[PDB]
C-alpha cells in the first residue's frame, strides 16, 4: 500500500467516533473495523460448530479469519467476540461447491462445516487458500502472504479522483483532525499524532 494506519472517524447521524484501520493504495482510500491482518478474512454464511441439525435459515453469518492452520471466526468484522475455531489441517478435506452454492465445504471428524459466501470468486479464493493450508508443513505456511486488503470488507471506499479537498479541522478537542470533502460526501478524520496527520493530508491530495 501507499500507506496505512487506525484512524477515528467522523460522527454521521449521531456525532459517534470509531477507530478505523485505513489504508490507501492504487488510489483508492478505505477504511475497516480492524487491521486486516491475515490470510484471508471475510464474511461467510455457516452452520456454527458443524452441527447437521441447524436448519439453513438459522445459519448465521461470521467473520472468519485465517491465520495460520487455524480458521478462526467471530460475531463481528471487528474481532471482539471469537465465535469459534477450526484446525484447517486435522480436516478430512476441503470440498469446491462454488458451482453449486458458491460453498466450500470442510468434512471433519463426524461433521463438515458448511462455509457459504456470496459470489464464486469469494468461494474459489476460500477453497483456494484452505486447500492450499490443508496439504502444507509448518514452514510452507509460514512462508503464504496475507491477502491484500479486500474492498469488499471495508466499511467504506474513496477514490482518490473524487477528493475535492483535504484540510486540517482546527478543532480544539481533536488537534490532529483534519477532514475529507467530496461532491456528495464529507468525512472527518483524527490521528494518534500530529505528523500521521499531516502526512495523511499530504497523501490524499493527489487527484481530481
Amino acid at each position: 500500500p501507499y500507506f496505512h494506519s487506525f484512524l477515528y472517524m467522523n460522527g454521521g447521524l449521531m456525532n459517534s467516533w470509531k477507530r478505523r484501520w485505513c489504508v490507501l493504495k492504487d488510489e483508492t482510500f478505505l477504511w475497516f473495523r480492524s487491521k486486516q491482518e491475515a490470510l484471508k478474512q471475510g464474511w461467510l454464511h455457516n452452520n456454527g460448530g458443524g452441527s447437521s441439525t441447524l436448519s439453513r435459515r438459522n445459519w448465521k453469518k461470521r467473520w472468519f479469519v485465517l491465520r495460520q492452520s487455524k480458521l478462526m471466526y467471530f460475531e463481528n468484522d471487528s474481532e471482539e467476540k471469537l465465535k469459534g475455531t477450526v484446525e484447517v489441517r486435522s480436516a478430512k478435506e476441503i470440498i469446491d461447491n462454488t458451482n453449486k452454492e458458491n460453498g466450500i465445504d470442510i468434512i471433519m471428524a463426524d461433521r463438515t462445516f458448511h462455509l457459504i459466501a456470496e459470489s464464486p470468486e469469494d468461494a474459489s479464493q476460500w477453497f483456494s487458500v484452505l486447500s492450499q493450508v490443508h496439504s502444507s508443513t509448518d514452514q510452507e505456511i509460514r512462508e503464504m502472504h496475507d491477502e491484500q486488503a479486500n474492498p469488499q470488507n471495508a466499511v467504506g471506499t474513496l477514490d482518490v479522483g473524487l477528493i475535492d479537498s483535504v484540510c486540517a479541522s482546527d478543532s480544539p478537542d481533536r488537534p490532529n483532525s483534519f477532514v475529507i470533502i467530496t461532491a456528495n460526501r464529507v468525512l472527518h478524520c483524527n490521528a494518534d499524532t500530529p505528523e500521521e496527520m499531516h502526512h495523511w493530508i499530504t497523501l490524499l491530495q493527489r487527484s481530481k
